[PDB]
Order: structure tokens, then C-alpha cells, then sequence
């Protein structure tokens, strides 16, 4: 379980990041939603997670794609639950064009919340989980993290660069109660012959089990390593 | 957790071996124990697993690096447990010297036991997995199964072919209800500053976490991959 | 040889970049130099080049931080040379320090040179390429887009974006003529023993070397992939 | 050039091997012919290529599954060479089926030849090739060395096997002029659409300049890894 601890995850309004904040719920933990949509819905969406496993659950809906707004997060997120053990940095968008087609603005959007958030979240979060001696930094990234895929080149680019942060981030922490992986999913319903060999999608409930399972202490040396949630994907 | 389920681990009857085949048993699973070893407390632990867990335990001494013997082991599990759901090809040696000074009947022992061993027992519990609708194939390979070390040839070469091996089996089951991973552990108490930033030790508790976590239905789209128990060793 | 052909070769005005563009024009290759440094001398190794291999030498200081003016730098490479065969993007900075204490400033200066450079390079130049129906575009990353290092978050991140963003490139160009690959440097005298296996320094005539090879006809079905002259590092 | 050098290259009365053997012959380094085949053809091969490029060819039969007749192939070819600067591990077989139907004298067959030899052919080379202080031995995996197929458990278990080892030879013999690199080739005419993006076969010819620039001076730092000449196979 993850009684008295405090998870905060990008992106959980909705997808892969509320299916994980869901799992870490029902493991006990406090819950910080993020991420853009419905301010009623969202706050059902909160009040529910809270009333439904006993935990205090809070939305901060501050916009990822500005480094100081990802700061805020982490720092309010320590300010109103006393710390943050979990930091899954999820929030992420995409974009499909040939190269030479892409759009500068695109690519610097996608980089901008599917990479430098992850600095920025980790950055402002590292202190805290130094000081504690207990940390877990869960990047999603995704397959394209690891192979490429025609037309998602600043995806691609952007996930793998989340792939070696993630490695620094444990090199860096390395032994200090801290541990910094990413899961790769494959595709999830939120075609497949093509690239799942399990012709199966993968579900956000696998997602946030698979997230648990590296906030546990079964994992604690388990990190600057990736996990791969992809049917087959990347096995050829 | 993991009643009603049957899991064979190899080379069980001490190290990480053991400590998976207690995890599993803790999860409510039926074992399988198997190694060498003094028989009069090979017997005290069977006994005591069984006891202390509530499940069904049996001890087979098959000498697994005769390919007959290693398909011995599954076929009697599944006549006497009735089924396999879980394989942990585990057993290992090692062997140190420089390529121009290594025994042949050391890379022959090491390829045979290291590699060869999770073929046949693959091989002989596909069907069964195949028919009944689930499978957890989980390879213990090392993190010399995507890396290499001076001197371990031999380790080096077996471990990366289990680790190709371990892919083969997941494409050939996919979307079956079967997987096929390969934990990868770094350094485990059964010298840490050279490779494992982390500078502590991997534990057998740990590892049995991890192949607790790769037999859950949260894992059921993790195929053909590998899971990095490392202190950091990959990720630098 | 590389007769009829044109390289531009960014951050060329030292180190490897020089040492690429050298070994392409010895292969009879019209130049494109590029980067900072002494005007001055900068034109008397441009001439010098010109003179010593006999080919066509010009020398644009774009500032390739900025995407319109790495765009610019192709565009005009076209105009005057007639066409870009070989589009070297080499140019990069670096800058160390935990994560935590990583100026946004250095974060943000990194990606735009190490990563958004390649983008910007790139989508100028394939249009080209694809009409001519050849095309090698040929990414100097480094160890770290394969592996990591503590303290170089940006660099790697960026590294690690640069390998993801040359597997598109290929998979989006594959069949045309064109090929894309990143060659991973190990550390160039531009300490070894944590790293670099050997004890040697990787030299920039080889990697001149090395980009030739890429640049021929031999390596016509090489593409997506990485190259590591490393002397070791990610073997281990 | 490689004038003053010897060459061994395993399986080469055919195929790859006779283009890396013929490639190299054409950068005038002496060679030593192996493989099975027709004797009066094989002869015929032979003193061609010693004719065409004005340099010693020599043809040893000897049968690669077995470790003696391995390193009896090393050790002819330094008696009458005089020495063995170059040494290609290139013979290897194959068979397709699904694990649980794969004959064990096909496995043991694969990975005597595809595997082990690869350790007996490059334990015999290395005491010379430490002692001239010179040494490039490059072993030809495959794609499947790096990612894997189904159906093809032995032949991908081997081929990863061929990749570790070959790391470990260089971990072993760094900085000692010595290098030790694995070519994967994706599919050579010796079907493309779900495997190979260029849509185009790799030729003997390419896998041959691919050797030579191995062998180079260039290449004097590029050791322990792998060179994927495989039409963007290994990059989605
Ligand atoms: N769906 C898949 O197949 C798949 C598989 C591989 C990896 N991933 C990764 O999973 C992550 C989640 O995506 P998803 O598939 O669940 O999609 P989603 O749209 O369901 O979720 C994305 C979340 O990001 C939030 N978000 C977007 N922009 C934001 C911004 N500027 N600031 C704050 N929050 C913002 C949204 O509000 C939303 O809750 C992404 O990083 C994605 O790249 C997805
Ligand atoms: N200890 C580590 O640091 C480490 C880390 C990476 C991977 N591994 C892998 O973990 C596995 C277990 O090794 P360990 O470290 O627990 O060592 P161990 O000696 O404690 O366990 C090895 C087990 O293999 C069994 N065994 C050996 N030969 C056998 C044979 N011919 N037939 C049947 N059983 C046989 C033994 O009886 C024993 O129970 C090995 O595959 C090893 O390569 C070990
Ligand atoms: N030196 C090493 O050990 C090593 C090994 C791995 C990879 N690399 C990579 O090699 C590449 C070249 O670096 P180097 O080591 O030769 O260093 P260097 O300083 O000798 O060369 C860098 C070049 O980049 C140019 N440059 C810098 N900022 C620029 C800008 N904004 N616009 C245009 N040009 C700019 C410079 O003028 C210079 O010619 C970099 O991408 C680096 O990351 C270096
Ligand atoms: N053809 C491809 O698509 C491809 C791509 C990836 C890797 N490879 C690898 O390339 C290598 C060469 O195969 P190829 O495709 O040129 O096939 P090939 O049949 O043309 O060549 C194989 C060579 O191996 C020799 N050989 C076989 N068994 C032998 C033994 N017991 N002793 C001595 N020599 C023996 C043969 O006589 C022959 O010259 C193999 O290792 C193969 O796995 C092939
Ligand atoms: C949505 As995806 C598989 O490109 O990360
Ligand atoms: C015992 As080991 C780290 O070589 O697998
Ligand atoms: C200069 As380096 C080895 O960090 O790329
Ligand atoms: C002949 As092949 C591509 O399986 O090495
Ligand atoms: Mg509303
Ligand atoms: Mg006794
Ligand atoms: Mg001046
Ligand atoms: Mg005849």
C-alpha cells in the first residue's frame, strides 16, 4: 500500500493519467489531479476519488506547456499535502505530419509539454524527495520512446528524450531513497496489427497497476530503466 | 493474488529462485520447487512453504542441464499439479576467464544451463498455457543480457540469448493470454560501486515482487520484454 | 568519392564538425561551413579547404538557434551550390549541473541547438533530397542519446531526441535514396577511464571517416540507426 | 588499404561471406576461404580472387560445428599466412517453427555454429592478434540479434548471443588495438514489406564495404557495438 503518501499526477483529468491516479487512490495515497477539461466534471471526478478510498484528493489545473506553471504545481502540490512522494509526469499531446510538413509551432508545443514539463515537474521535485529520502518518478513516455513510427517526429523525438531525462534523474539520485523509471505503453484506447503484436489494447487500469508497482518498495532498485506496456511492440 | 494457479521455478531451492517461488506462494500459488541441494532441508523448506502459505508444494531435482530432464520437470508438474500457469526458468551458473583461456566444457555447461534450459522448458509448457488460456513465462536473464562485462563471455552470451529467446516466445503467444518477459537483476548478495550507482544490493524479496507483479493480470499486455532490477547498471 | 556532391556540414568551424567537413571535401565534395569563431580565420581555413582538395568551399554563419535561420542556412546552401546531397547537423552545446539547480535558460538553449537544429535542418533539406532521389543526412549525437550520464539532463535529453528524431527521418524517407543515421561520439579531445573502455580519444578524422562511409553508396541500406564510436562506453 | 593484412572469413564459398571475403581481397589483404560447397568451384573461387587481386587465397574446409575444427582454422591460417589481423565470423544456418515444435538437434545445430562458433573462431584469434597489436574481428549477427521474429527461437536466441559475446571481446581487448563489432543485416537475397521500410534487399557488396570500413584505421575507436545494414528494420 501507500498509506501517508502523496502522489501527483499531470494529465489526470482524463486517460492513461486518471486510471493511474485511480490505482494510487485505492493504494491509499493523496491524490493531486491535473490537467485541462470540465471544471464541474472535474471536480465530481475529484470528490468521488476522494469519497470513493478515503483519501484527500485536489485539482490544480495549472498549464504544463509553461515551466513556472509546472513548478507551481509541485510546489503547491507540497504546500497543501506536506509533501510529494510520487510524481508520475504524464500530461502529453501529439501531432502527425511528414517532416518537412510539420509545424515549428507543433514541434515546439510538443516538446514543450511532453518533454520540458517532465524537467520542470522533476526539477521542482527533487528537493523534497531528497530530503525525505523517498521518491518515485514515473514518466510515461511510450513506445516511441524507444523505436520511431513515420510521422511523429516530434513525438518521437520528445519521448525519447524523456527516456535519457529519466536515466539522469536516477543517475543523479542514485541510492538516496529515489527512484526515476519510465513506461512505454503501446496503444491504448483513448491499426493495432500493424505495431501491437497482441492485437489487445492496453488499458489504463494495467497502467496504474504497473505504476503502483513501481512505487512500491518491491521496486526500489528499479531505476533509469524503462517498462514497456506495448503487447509485443517493441519486441520486434 | 494468485489462487487456483501453478507455478514451476527453477533452480529454487536457494537465492533469488527461492525468493520468487516464496513470493508466488505467498500469493496463494501451488509450487514447484527445484535445484540442488541437501534433500533433508530442501524437504524442510517445501514443508515449510507449504505450511506457512497454505499451498500445495512439491520438490523436483531434475538435473536441468539435460534437455530431457528440464521437459521432464514441466511434464510431471503439470501431471502432478494438474496445470502451468507460471514458469520461472531460473537456474544459473557462472564462470570467469578470459575468452582465450575459457574451458570449452565451461561455455558448453553455461550455454547449456543459462540458455538452452529455458528453451526446453518453454518448449515443453507452451501447449498446456496455449490450451488452458493463460501463461507467465518469466526468464531470468541479468543485466549482462543487455550489456557485457570483461570476462563472462559465456553469462554474457547465454543471458542475451535468453533475453532473444524471451521476445521469440512472446511473438509466437501473443494475444493468447501468454507472456514472456526477462527480469534483468544487477547485483543480488547470493564490487557495487564498479556497476550499480545505486550502491545497494538487489534482493531476492524484490525480485519475487517483480515476477509477482509480471504474473498479475495488470501485466497481462507486458510481453517480450525486459525489466530492468539494476541499482542503475543500463542506465548509464 | 563524393564527386558532383554537396555537404553542409553545421558547427564546422572546429572540432569534429571541421574534422567531417575535411574528410568529405578529401572525397571531393563541395562544402558548406558553418558556426562561430574569428571571421578572419575562419575564411583562411574555408579557402584553405577549397584550395587543398580542389572544390567549392562557402562559409554561412547562421546562428542555428533560431529555426528560421537553420532553414535559411539549407535554402541558401541549395542556391549556391545547386543542390544538398549530405546535410551534416553536427553543431551543439553543453552545460552541467544537478537538475534541480539546471538554469531554464541552458535547458531551453540546449534543446534549441543539440535537438530543434536537427528538426529544422532536416525539414529544409528532404524536400531536396527526395526530388534529387538521394539523400544522407547523417546527426552527430552522442554515447548519451544511447546511455546517461549524472548532472547532463539537457544534453542527453536532447541526444537521446536527436536518435528518435533520425529513426523517423529514415522510416519517412525509406526507399527514396535517402538515408539518416547518428553517429554517438565517445569523448573527442575537443577522465576516459570512467567511460571510454579503451583509454583513447575518438579523433575527428575519424569521425570524418566514419561520415564518409555513411555518405557512400556502401551504406546505402543503412539508415535509421546509430553508429557509437565510443571505444566501449555502451558496450558495458 | 589493407595491404600486409590477413583476413579469415568463416562461410564465405558463397553469399555474404564471399562479398566480405572479395571486398576485402579488393583492399589487397590476403585471404582464407571457408565453407562448404563444390571443390572444383570452390577452387575455381578461389584462384580467381587471388588472380583479380593480386593477393593469397587460401581455402580451408573446415566443418565450424565443432570447436577443434574452429580454432584448427585459426591456427592453419596463421602457419600459413603468417598472421590473422582480420577475422569475420560469418557462417550460420537457420530452420523456422514454433518452440514447442523445434527439433533439439535443429537448436544444438544453431547454436554450435550460429553461437558457439563465434567463441571458438575468436578464442583462437585473439592471443595473435594481442600479440601483433593489431585486431578487427567482426561478427555477423543480424537483425534478429537486436529484435526478434517468431518462429525463429534458436537462430534470434543465437544471434543476440553473437551480440553479447561480441561486447565482451571488446571490453576484453580494449585499447589494445584490437577492436571487436557485430554487422546486423536485415534481409540479403541469399516479404520486405514486414520487415524491411527501404523496400530494397541488402547486397553482399554493401555488407562487404560495411567490413572494410570496419577494418579501417577509421574505425580504430568503434568497438563493442553493432552496425544495422538493415533498411530501417531495427528503427520502428
Ligand atoms: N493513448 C496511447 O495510446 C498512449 C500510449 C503511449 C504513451 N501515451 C502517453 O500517455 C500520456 C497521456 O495521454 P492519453 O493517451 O491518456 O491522452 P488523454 O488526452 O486522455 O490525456 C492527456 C491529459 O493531458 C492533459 N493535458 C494536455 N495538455 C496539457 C497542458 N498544457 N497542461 C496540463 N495538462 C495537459 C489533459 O487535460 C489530459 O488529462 C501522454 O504523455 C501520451 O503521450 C499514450
Ligand atoms: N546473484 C546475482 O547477482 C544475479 C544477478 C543477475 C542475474 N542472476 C541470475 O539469477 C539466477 C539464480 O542465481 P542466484 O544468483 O540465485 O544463485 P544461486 O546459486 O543462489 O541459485 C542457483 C540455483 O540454480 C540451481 N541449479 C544450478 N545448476 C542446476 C542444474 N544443472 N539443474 C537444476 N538446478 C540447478 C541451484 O541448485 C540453485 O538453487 C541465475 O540464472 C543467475 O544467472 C544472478
Ligand atoms: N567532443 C566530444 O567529446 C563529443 C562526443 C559526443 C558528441 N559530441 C557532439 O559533437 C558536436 C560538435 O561538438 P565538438 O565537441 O566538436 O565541439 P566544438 O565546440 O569544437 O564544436 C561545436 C561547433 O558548434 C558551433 N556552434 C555552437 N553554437 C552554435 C549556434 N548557435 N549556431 C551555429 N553554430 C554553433 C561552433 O561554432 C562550433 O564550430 C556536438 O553536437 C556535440 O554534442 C561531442
Ligand atoms: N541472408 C540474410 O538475409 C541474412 C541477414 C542477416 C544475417 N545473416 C547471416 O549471414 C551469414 C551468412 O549467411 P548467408 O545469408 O550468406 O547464407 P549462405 O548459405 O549464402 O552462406 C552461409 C555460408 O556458411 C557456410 N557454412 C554453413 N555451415 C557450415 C559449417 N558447419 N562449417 C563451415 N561453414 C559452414 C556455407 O558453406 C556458406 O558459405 C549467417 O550467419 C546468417 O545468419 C543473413
Ligand atoms: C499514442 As503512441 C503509441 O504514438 O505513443
Ligand atoms: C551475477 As551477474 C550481475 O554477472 O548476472
Ligand atoms: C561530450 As559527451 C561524451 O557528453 O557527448
Ligand atoms: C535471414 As534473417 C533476417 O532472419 O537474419
Ligand atoms: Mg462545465
Ligand atoms: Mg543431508
Ligand atoms: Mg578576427
Ligand atoms: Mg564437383
Amino acid at each position: 500500500m501507500l498509506k501517508g503518501k502523496v502522489a501527483v499526477v499531470t494529465g489526470s483529468t482524463s486517460g492513461i493519467g486518471l486510471g493511474i491516479a485511480t490505482a494510487l487512490a485505492a493504494q491509499g495515497a493523496d491524490i493531486v489531479l491535473n490537467g485541462f477539461g470540465d471544471a464541474a466534471e472535474i471536480e465530481k471526478v475529484r470528490a468521488g476519488l476522494a469519497a470513493q478510498h478515503g483519501v484527500k484528493v485536489l485539482y490544480d489545473g495549472a498549464d504544463l506547456s509553461k515551466g513556472e506553471a509546472v513548478r507551481g504545481l509541485v510546489d503547491n502540490a507540497v504546500r497543501q499535502m506536506g509533501r510529494i512522494d510520487i510524481l508520475v509526469n504524464n500530461a502529453g499531446i501529439q501531432h502527425t505530419a511528414l517532416i518537412e510538413d510539420f509545424p515549428t509551432e507543433k514541434w515546439d508545443a510538443i516538446l514543450a509539454l511532453n518533454l520540458s514539463a517532465v524537467f520542470h515537474g522533476t526539477a521542482a521535485a527533487l528537493p523534497h524527495m531528497k530530503k525525505q529520502g523517498f521518491g518515485r518518478i514515473i514518466n510515461i513516455a511510450s513506445a516511441h520512446g524507444l523505436v520511431a513510427s513515420a510521422n511523429k517526429s516530434a513525438y518521437v523525438a520528445a519521448k525519447h528524450g524523456v527516456v535519457g531525462f529519466t536515466k539522469v534523474t536516477a543517475l543523479e539520485t542514485a541510492g538516496q531513497g529515489i527512484t526515476a523509471n519510465a513506461i512505454c505503453p503501446g496503444w491504448v484506447r483513448t491499426l493495432l496489427s500493424e505495431k501491437q503484436p497482441s492485437l489487445q489494447f492496453v488499458t489504463p487500469e494495467q497502467l496504474g497497476g504497473t505504476a503502483v508497482f513501481l512505487a512500491s518498495d518491491a521496486a526500489a532498485q528499479i531505476t533509469g530503466t524503462t517498462v514497456s506496456v506495448d503487447g509485443g511492440w517493441t519486441a520486434r
